[PDB]
């Protein structure tokens, strides 16, 4: 599903990612706009490390999901990669979380880094009603 702006933001909203640790909307709804242009079937291999990004927030498959195909992978938020492709994003929620509660946080996306550090994202949320 390609997901319209402020009808990303309420949903995210709704499934309590509004300030999670500190995190605000604003910033994870720019997190999935670069991540994925709000898309949940959004993939991304990576020829030189043999993983795969899925879904709306760009999980790899090498360390937070497992699609049993990553050499020496790991599955920390304990889902399948397919979870990370379906239309209702609750899971890829609930693994985005897992992946913030680590140290680095939300940093854990070098994109992130990129296009929302130390910007200026009161755009991505302005008129949603959040």
């Amino acid at each position: 599903k390609v997901f319209e702006r402020c009808e990303l933001a309420r949903t995210l909203k709704r499934l309590g990612m509004d300030g999670y640790r500190g995190i605000s909307l604003a910033l994870w709804m720019c997190l999935a706009k670069w991540e994925s242009g709000y898309n949940t079937r959004a993939t991304n291999y990576n020829a030189g490390d043999r993983s795969t990004d899925y879904g709306i927030f760009q999980i790899n498959s090498r360390y937070w999901c497992n699609d049993g195909k990553t050499p020496g992978a790991v599955n920390a938020c304990h889902l399948s990669c397919s979870a990370l492709l379906q239309d209702n994003i609750a899971d890829a929620v609930a693994c985005a979380k897992r992946v913030v509660r680590d140290p680095q946080g939300i940093r854990a996306w070098v994109a992130w880094r990129n296009r929302c550090q130390n910007r200026d994202v009161r755009q991505y949320v302005q008129g949603c009603g959040v």
